[PDB]
């Protein structure tokens, strides 16, 4: 291989930086040169590609966000999105592409792979739910987002402020609920694959209160409901002033903790060795402590699922 | 004076725990008793009074809250209120009082020195709206808690998800929205104290779009209205993805900052220094760069007023 | 059972305190009484044992530290000291014991469980070197800390100063060196478990200035040498003015990350159910991303290795 | 004026993006044309200059450095340096040039103006001695810099390593540890402009350990000695375990505080102003909360003074 090129797709999360470091670096260590794709997938569409140098990814290891950029391209479902797509790969010669993103960015570097553009897949969200990785380039970065709002909440000593409702991300996963709630020792964690019942978190609100919990924290994920009216139905069940934080889009952001971007180092490197190698079609991943790497179709069949026993030590540990 | 005492009330607030280290070490200093009265106004009444010694108040210098709690209390408000507390004040024999706390516990200062009692009053709260202060314990770190999230929000880099409305607090003023705007480069800050056209907010929405700003970022203080419904709102008239972040009670807590912790020290060390020359009456603050101290219904007289330069400032700035 | 204890002993690490926490609310949750025991081995053979109630764990899950505090028992390694360190168990009515803390806890560990009192030992060090465990509790709180070092020094802008050394924690294990070089961007890592060359050191160095690398950052384990001797040094060879960075106890203390409060509550839980199931003599660890437990002197008989392929891959994105 | 430059000079410090940056976006807003000349006065000799846009000084007001660089430049002091200097600026058509940075940047301003080149001294530094104004750009961040640090410290529960010795910056000026340790409540502070007695540090310390003081935290400003050496001295002279920081150039570097950010843009826009109302010549500051302006040459033989009640004061707290 002697041109390959990289671009980052879906919502960007903190670490995406420190995989496009790797990528280039250990690309051009092997002699090999990379191209920038800007804008995901709709900037492979267009044509703004753009050769990346060593000294291009300089202090950006440290940097969240992506300077890559990032892009929808629905376009790119069809035949003839890819055929575009493909025209401008042939037209600056770059023979294979590392792809980093979520689920979607991953169908089209199934698509191209099938096209006979050699593709692999670096799992680059905040969410946790890519499968085929335990954890996913981001999620450390967001959880650690997550705990400083709720050790924030832990310094007020207002007598009757004792009750708040965080809303964190988690449209259909409840990992950044579950592990942040664990971390920050939240009392009721709500998470889209768990059912929950109204009167039970009441009862154990009221059961706190009772026993003198300085705080009761409750974590909804954005996919069960909203804070606010969360918020809203315990004050009005309990007589308890209750206080909303939605933290929104502040999870996405920030500089990556440690673990995502040696993460990121280690999984942007290792899908350069599988382009090197012959092997295109592929995701990369760490699973029990090991850099994995699995066939794109066969990884996207499988669903992502919680610890049911973390979730359960969740209540244990906040009585 | 033999024995004084040492009380945090309204909302907590970084810094506070500073100011009464301050105190409890500055009446140590000068051979005085430091009795600390648990709960605002509502222990006072109660009798939750108890003595700190110069090893209680290490390690709290770097802590978010309160030590001593503070508490909502409606029965001082009366005078039958005010003379029970006057009565436990009589019955461990304090001769003197701090006050930490914002404009509601200045009221019962100015009460309690009308009927006998040397009062002093220290500025502690994130609003920056205490008469006589230009700063008030708190107001920094509560800003640097609101450009942490504008600081995340500016590293998304999503072409379709430009416009983020942050709902910053302060009910009456509008200085954690006017500096957290200039601090984080807001595009549009809505405090009470201007007036806002929702025409003008769009328009200058839609000129930087144009221009390829890669970011617009509203600050919403919450006297104005919620973060949710202007979202909404502009969401509707532009149809920009609009994302809202709504901190809340994450802008009371963390570690003060060293400016907070210094500003504590400083007016705790005063208050005690006002107390002990058989002043009484007064608040301290820090007015041009200065420690200053004036008579409490003097200094409640005054009206909080924001920096029209400064908001002009803000405007010329994100063109 | 029916009373457990638990204790924490060697250098404290962020995590400690959300170990206890999870002792504690476990062992209340199966109806076991948990007593505390202060100042590690030293106030065990001292008497310094008190019940911990649920309430008495509350607030400190997002605390650095350990609020049983550590000490250091020479005492402990004689027969003598054990003996009186179970008459102080059984006079308190104790039955067994978890034991948070290094190589040197695990040792009294052994001794215990070998006289018939079933301990159990969980890993808390920033160091890493805790055999039958991948990650010890205090490890990610501790590379975060030195990130935000190194990100800072990556901020100046200085074209005559961009030779940084900086010395980071590790006598016997370079983790934290060799974790922190491939998160920080570090061009040359030191670490105790590799051999370097000094002049391959200078030619690297070198070789970055000729392409105009920005900064140069060398990390050092303390068990190489010191920052400053290899700082000298360069400046000597290269005739580049080298600015020195230690650490030194920094790293040990501050709020724990997301990772290392769900690392403690796990393990500190899994310490509970071995000992309510009547194993003794085992030490908890996450081993392959999977909770494992091994005997404690079958443990200690491993030695501990750093990755390989994370050293070479560090030298080959660092060009 | 039509066009004007924008320089930053001497050590780099946090805030100097946010002042390029109210340079920048001020002028623009005036209609003027802004010019960046990057590698301070070495590239103004060079002729390293062009312009910025509008959308060129986006997302840098959050970040630490200067993307303009800073260099040392030694022919400057010359005449001829001087002379190809005004060169350059003809050259390109600038009028008037806006100095961020010391006071060695300051002293060019001066001749530069002496040349008739109106320039405007902004003041960059972490330390604070820039005469004329009460805080520099730069130095409340070193400040929060150094109290992370300190706090850290605060959770190490060692009873035999009570005893830290932190050295901070600051040369001539004693500010950063002065302020340093009155926020982080460092009972010794070691500055250039107070006498302190080895002897009384000694004896102070074994007050505090024979009380019950948790810590016993020692702040050393760079320009009275080192560290190391001081730690030595401490622990030969009492036999406590004295461990030594250093933090050297991450004081330097970090995004920059909400006060940082405020007072680079209002001294950056008030600098654009000086040069279009024809007042070159002149340097901006923030003196008794109020922007002031002063001759550069006044300025510079004033000299920097600390105040004498805030070391008092830190003696007093610390007992």
């Amino acid at each position: 291989m002697k041109r390959i090129g990289v671009l980052t797709s879906g919502g960007d999360s903190p670490g995406m930086n420190a995989a496009i470091r790797s990528v280039v670096r250990k690309a051009i260590y092997h002699g090999v040169e990379v191209y920038g794709v800007y804008h995901g997938y709709a900037g492979l569409i267009a044509g703004n590609i753009k050769k990346l140098e060593v000294g291009d990814v300089g202090d950006i290891i440290h940097r969240g966000g992506t300077i890559l950029y990032t892009a929808r391209c629905p376009e790119f479902k069809t035949e003839e999105g890819q055929k575009k797509g493909i025209e401008q790969l042939k037209k600056h010669g770059i023979e294979g592409l590392v792809v980093i993103g979520g689920d979607g960015s991953y169908q089209g570097a199934k698509k191209l792979t099938e096209h006979g553009f050699p593709c692999v897949g670096v799992p680059g969200t905040i969410d946790n739910d890519i499968p085929g990785t335990d954890f996913t380039i981001g999620f450390d970065t967001a959880l650690n987002t997550v705990i400083d709002a709720i050790d924030k909440i832990r310094d007020t000593a207002t007598s009757h402020e004792r009750t708040y409702v965080i809303e964190v991300m988690g449209r259909h996963a409840g990992d950044i609920a579950l592990w942040s709630g664990l971390a920050g020792g939240a009392e009721t964690i709500l998470i889209p694959e768990a059912d929950y019942d109204m009167n039970d978190v009441i009862a154990r609100l009221k059961r706190g209160h009772e026993r003198g919990k300085k705080h009761s924290i409750i974590i909804v994920a954005e996919g069960v409901g909203s804070g606010v009216d969360f918020g809203r139905q315990i004050q009005e069940a309990t007589g308890f002033e209750t206080r909303v934080t939605v933290l929104g889009h502040v999870q996405r952001g920030g500089s990556p903790t440690a673990f995502d971007r040696v993460l990121a180092s280690r999984l942007g490197a290792r899908a350069v060795e599988l382009l090197l190698e012959g092997k295109g079609g592929r995701c990369v991943g760490i699973q029990n402590n090991q850099l994995v790497d699995h066939d794109i179709a066969e990884a996207l069949a499988n669903k992502h699922t919680i610890d049911q026993r973390m979730y359960a030590l969740s209540k244990e540990l906040s009585i």
